């Protein structure tokens, strides 16, 4: 079933009620989702989940920039991570019942005025979210509506895995890519058979095709799966300590313990679209 309420949509599927994702208006923010009962997202006990600011956890949508741009003239006008994740986007309908399917768009006439402002861009979105008997699909398609000008962007899903213990936790499939170290501010190889956790990580894995899913694992179990299409990018991301700390809306400080980010995205350089033209991608979770 499909429900919608003033501030969210949440789907249960038909097969077991008990597997469920809900999403926010705002940011189209997916902020759980539940696999028969078990909560598959790390989302923050001190999340806003009005509007007031980007949900600190589930799955923040990041568009038309990731991270801080400081090259271009107008990408360098935005806050961290863009503007999709501060606007509430339109509940577009549902298109399936089983699976069960929504779309939710963004055009700048919804957005975000004050950023939309800052960066004065045509595009449409629409995001399709279907909820699978064990995947959750969060699909976009970016459109060039200007007539005249290009249109220059990344596109990042900013998903938050839930974890039971960052420090038993490792990520297989990653061997031998190449990555960029936010941190240390170098590309190197990584040449650890699987990434493991023990301290700030913050690096961006390059070159992960449809064919390449990424595991999570605990204990010798695959607790989640990561599958994508069109998004050849891979963010790996714990805070740690230190950086929980001083997150104001990242509660309980020791919460860096259950979460890890594997986002994947297109931002190792920027998707140009001609006038009139789209590009689309997705994330596929699951738990194989
Ligand atoms: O606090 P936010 O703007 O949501 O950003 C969270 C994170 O996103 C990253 O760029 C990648 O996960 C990290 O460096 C960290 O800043
Ligand atoms: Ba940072």
């Amino acid at each position: 079933p499909i429900k919608e309420t003033d501030k969210e949509v949440v789907l249960t599927h038909p097969a077991d009620e008990t597997t469920s994702v809900h999403i926010l208006k705002y940011g189209a923010t997916v902020y759980s989702w539940k696999l028969k009962s078990e909560e598959q997202l790390w989302l923050s006990t001190a999340a806003k989940l009005d509007g007031s600011k980007p949900v600190r956890g589930g799955i923040p949508l990041v568009f038309p920039v990731f991270g801080k741009n400081s090259t271009d003239e107008h990408l360098s006008k935005l806050p961290q991570h863009g503007l999709a994740r501060n606007s509430t986007w339109e509940f577009l309908g549902q298109t399936k019942e089983n699976p069960p399917t929504v779309q939710f768009g963004l055009k700048p006439e919804i957005a975000n005025p004050e950023l939309t402002k800052l960066w004065p861009m045509d595009y449409l979105l629409i995001l399709t979210v279907e909820l699978g008997s064990d995947y959750l699909k969060t699909a976009i398609e970016v459109e060039n509506t200007s007539s005249s000008k290009e249109l220059k962007f990344n596109w990042l899903f900013h998903t938050y895995f839930r974890i039971e213990d960052i420090e038993g936790t490792m990520v297989s499939n990653l061997a031998g890519m190449k990555l960029y170290d936010q941190l240390l501010k170098e590309s190197y190889v990584d040449k650890h058979p699987v990434v493991t956790f023990n301290q700030e990580t913050d690096v961006i894995y390059q070159n992960v095709s449809a064919e390449r899913a990424i595991q999570i694992v605990d204990k010798g179990v695959q607790i989640h799966t990561l599958k994508r299409y069109n998004l050849p990018d891979t963010v790996v991301w714990n805070p740690w300590i230190e950086k929980s700390q001083g997150m104001a809306d990242f509660e309980p400080k020791t919460g860096y313990q259950q979460m890890i980010c594997i986002e994947p995205g297109h931002v190792h350089d920027f998707i140009s679209l001609a006038p009139g033209k789209k590009w689309n991608a997705y994330q596929l979770l699951c738990k194989e």
